[PDB]
Parts: C-alpha cells; sequence; structure tokens
RNA sequence: AAUCUACUAUAGAAUGAAG
RNA sequence: GCUAAUCUACUAUAGAA
C-alpha cells in the first residue's frame, strides 16, 4: 500500500524578483539544499524512468506563470505532489522563511493531501459513465516513441520524433501507465504499456477538444539554453470498453497527482481531469 | 497500368431548386441514370471496401457546401475521381442539360486530367524534403479502428468506435495505404497496413494543426435519417524516416485524387495536399 | 519547428559527498 | 464563442435509395 502526498503551497518572495527558468527550480532547490522534507533529496536526484514526482511551475492567480521579474508583493502558489517509501511523515509539515539563489521568499502550506492508491480504485467506479476531460494547465510533452513497438526500440534509437502536439488518448493514457507502474513497484511493461495505447486509440471515441501547440522555455549547462515544444488546451473523450476504461480511469486518476508525461518532475504534464455525465 | 480520372464540373440548376442530402447525389444520379459516364455503374453501385470512386459535394466558392434553398443562377462546382480498367476514355466528355428528380440542371466540364499512378512517383522525390499538409475540405470520417490490431476484429467487432474527430498521422497513412493498395489491386493488407499505421504515428513530428470536429448530415432512406462526426480543417507533420516517408508520400498522392477515410463515394474525405520547403 | 546530458534517452534535467 | 453520432443485404476497419 503506497501513498501520494500532494502539499499546495504558497510561495511570496521578499523582494522584487525575476523567476528561474523553469519557476520549479526554486522550490526544487528548497528540496535539493534540504531546507524542506529533505528526505526527497534521492527522489529529486533520481534519473529514473517515470519517477513519481511532480514539482510544478509556480502560478500566479489561477493560472501556471508561462514562460519579467515579480513584485516583492506577489503571492505566488505551488504544488508538490509524490510517492516515496521513505519515511517523509515528520518533514511534510515543513515551512518557514528561506534564503535561495534567486532571493529570499516566504514558503507557507495551504495545504496537504494523502492519498492511498488502492483508494484511489474506489473512486473510479463512480466515473464509469462520465466522459473524461484531461486538461493540460501546464505545457505537456509527450513523445511518440511511447507508443514505438518496442521490438523497434534500437532500431530507431536516432530517430528524433520529438514531442507530439497532438496527443491521441492512446499516448496519454500509455504514459499515465507507465507512471502508475513505476509508482507501485511494477517493472517491465514496455509490451503492456504499447499494446494498452494502440488498443485504447483504436477503441476510445474523442468528443471534443480544444488542443494548440505552445513553445516552452527550460534553463541554460555552459550557456546552452533549452527550448521545446509540447500541448496545452483540453481533451474529452470516452471508451466504450468497460475493462479498458476502468485502468484509463485509475492511470488518470493517479496522473492528476504525478502530472503526465515527461520532465514532470520540474513541472511539464500538470493536469486537471474532469468528468461529465452523459 | 491503373489510370485516375480527375474531372472538374461547373453545375448550374437551370431553375431555383432545393439540394439533396448529400449534395453529390445529384452528380451521381446522373451516372446512374447513365446520362452521363454510363460505364462507371458499376463503381458506384460497388460495395468493395476503399474502391476508387470520389465524386464531391457540390460545390461553390472554393468550399463545399456544408449540410436551404440555391438560386437559379447559381453557379455550382463539383469534381469526380475514379481508377477503372474499363474503357470510359470517350465519355468523360459527357455534358449538357439534364433532368434531375432534383431539378433541371446544366453540367458543363472545366477540367479534365488523367493520372498514371506508375508516374505519381515521380513526384514523391520532388517533395522528400518539404513537411506535409493535409487540408480536409470536406468532412473526412476516418474510422479508429482503421489502427486495430486486426487479429483483435473479432473480439472488438460490436464495439462502435466511431471516427477520429482528432486523426493521428497513422491512421491517415494507413487510410491511404488501403486506398492505395486496392487500387493496384494487391489485396488483403491489414495487417502491413496497421503497422504501417502505428510506426507512422511512432515517428513522425507533427508541426502544427488547425482541427476541427464537425456534425455532417447524410440522406435518408425508406424515412431514417442519418449524421456522423468527421473532422475539417488541416495538419502538417513531417517523418523523420526516408522510407516510410517515400511510402506515405505516394499514398496521400493517390488520395489526393481519391479522397481518404470513409465514404469517399459520395464525397467525404476530399483532401488537398499542400507542401512546405524545410 | 524543437534542447542540453554521464544513454535509464519511449528518460532525466543546475549537486551541498561544500574536506 | 462552441464540442456525442446513422440507416442498410455484413466486404461493417465497409457502403450509403
Amino acid at each position: 500500500m503506497p501513498l501520494i502526498f500532494k502539499i499546495g503551497y504558497n510561495v511570496i518572495p521578499l523582494q522584487d524578483v525575476i523567476l528561474p527558468t523553469p519557476s520549479s527550480k526554486v522550490l526544487k532547490y528548497l528540496i535539493q539544499s534540504g531546507k524542506l522534507i529533505p528526505s526527497l533529496k534521492d527522489l529529486i536526484t533520481s534519473r529514473d524512468k517515470y519517477k513519481p514526482i511532480f514539482i510544478s511551475h509556480l502560478g500566479f492567480n489561477q493560472r501556471r506563470i508561462f514562460q519579467k521579474t515579480i513584485t516583492k508583493g506577489s503571492r505566488l502558489s505551488s504544488i508538490i505532489a509524490f510517492s516515496t517509501q521513505a519515511n517523509v511523515l515528520s518533514e511534510v509539515a515543513d515551512e518557514g522563511i528561506f534564503e535561495t539563489v534567486y532571493g529570499k521568499f516566504h514558503i507557507m502550506i495551504e495545504s496537504i493531501e494523502i492519498v492511498e492508491v488502492e483508494k484511489l480504485k474506489e473512486e473510479v467506479e463512480k466515473h464509469m459513465n462520465d466522459n473524461i476531460r484531461v486538461r493540460f494547465v501546464s505545457p505537456t510533452l509527450l513523445s511518440s516513441k511511447v507508443l514505438l513497438p518496442p521490438s523497434l526500440s534500437e532500431r530507431y534509437k536516432k530517430i528524433h520524433a520529438g514531442y507530439s502536439t497532438l496527443p491521441s488518448v492512446g499516448l496519454i493514457v500509455a504514459y499515465a501507465y507507465n507512471v502508475y507502474c513505476n509508482l507501485i513497484g511494477k517493472k517491465e511493461v514496455e509490451v503492456r504499456a504499447f499494446k494498452f495505447g494502440i488498443l485504447s486509440n483504436a477503441l476510445s471515441r474523442i468528443i471534443g477538444y480544444d488542443l494548440h501547440p505552445v513553445t516552452v522555455a527550460i534553463g541554460e549547462s555552459k550557456g546552452n539554453l533549452r527550448k521545446a515544444r509540447g500541448v496545452m488546451g483540453w481533451i474529452e473523450f470516452d471508451i466504450p470498453d468497460e475493462r479498458l476504461k476502468r485502468r484509463a480511469l485509475n492511470y488518470l486518476l493517479t496522473s492528476s497527482y504525478l502530472g503526465i508525461g515527461r520532465s514532470r518532475g520540474i513541472g511539464f504534464g500538470e493536469i486537471r481531469l474532469e468528468f461529465r455525465k452523459i
């Protein structure tokens, strides 16, 4: 029985500040420097695929700051979600005034939520008759080769397809499946994820969408800046196969906390999951 | 050996008229009534999957009529594309005044193009370094199950996934591949088509798009109306694998004449293929 | 039209192991 | 601004009085 922690933070700059690229770095720094929740150091540092940690970009108002100095007064928001076997329980309430390279900040907890993944299955059943709407509230980076036939992996290693700015259902649920599997210690699921995604976009029906490509910024190292293309907007679909829908709902429910796609550890692929009765 | 005939028509109704759903029916009637190009009756009557015949909707200013009366003076447009081994060369220039249930009409040819399909490869090489834009100028009906694993057809037969309102590249080029294979008499290619599409949307890069779902009307019968959901708009993509790009360019070249997706025989899936320097 | 890395790359994403 | 879809003699991943 593994758990997911979701902490909402208020982040206030104690001076006029210009935010780093990407914004998540600030809070990341605090965890890295062991200033808050030091027992996530490993998880922040891990280079492991689909690792269950998401640290968001800072949000202003109710929208993530899309990447410009920020005033001393401003009230920024952050969200961190993660799962670890480590005992982190005493540390999660960590807050206070902190000094970072980017400047001084007042970090105040707004919320703490603890989720048992087994209990998330209970939520699935109440949604088995709703349309599923996935909304990308931070730029989402979905690699197309996630639905490459795994036998062809060596063959097309040097091919850079990049990120689908036009996500299929199968790609979304295959990604969620990968993160979910890594979450519960299930290993070697390449084939299963592939078949799951292929069957999903063969059987799912897309009800509606409002999708647009987005150009996203990432840091600078030795001078080399980073940029990419991803997608934002939302998509609404249904799956007319029960088993497939139950699984997809499971993985997406986990994704509502941990994010979706590539580089969730620095704030990409933040989604909101919505449902609508028939 | 096989050829594609593409005839552009100017259609003027010799009275105030109200159009049938779908509009293609008008011109369709004429071919059935043998009043123009009678030796396509078979092809019109044919129930064969992916048969190489497209008769467009009318037909106004460089945009198809989205299906309420139209005036006697109006100059409507229509386009017909087809492939048959029969000799129809003498028949293609047929035109004049005709009597239909829908009214009196003046059909006058504006254009005729004859394409040897073997020669289309010649165009392929000219575009192997361009980005590809597929534009759906009539509502396009692409069944998602075209990328179902063929072994699973039986199992999920009673599942109606319907039409992808958010088409993947793989689905488009797989459809083009099916129509193309039926065109040159290469038969039973379900597995190769499936693999081709899967690999294609696993490897292709989507540059841009402006896609919207559209609700489309089709005729009545004995009555019971017909309706569906499809997609219109455009999509621009590239394929970073040379072989795959070559094949895709061939099949799409054929589809620019014969259309793409389901029900091309009544005017759906009309596309324009455009290109852009890298 | 879109990028760096010690190749986990279908990934991760500034190092305080501050001597 | 917006966002669920159909009849038929099964080639139905089709055709379309």
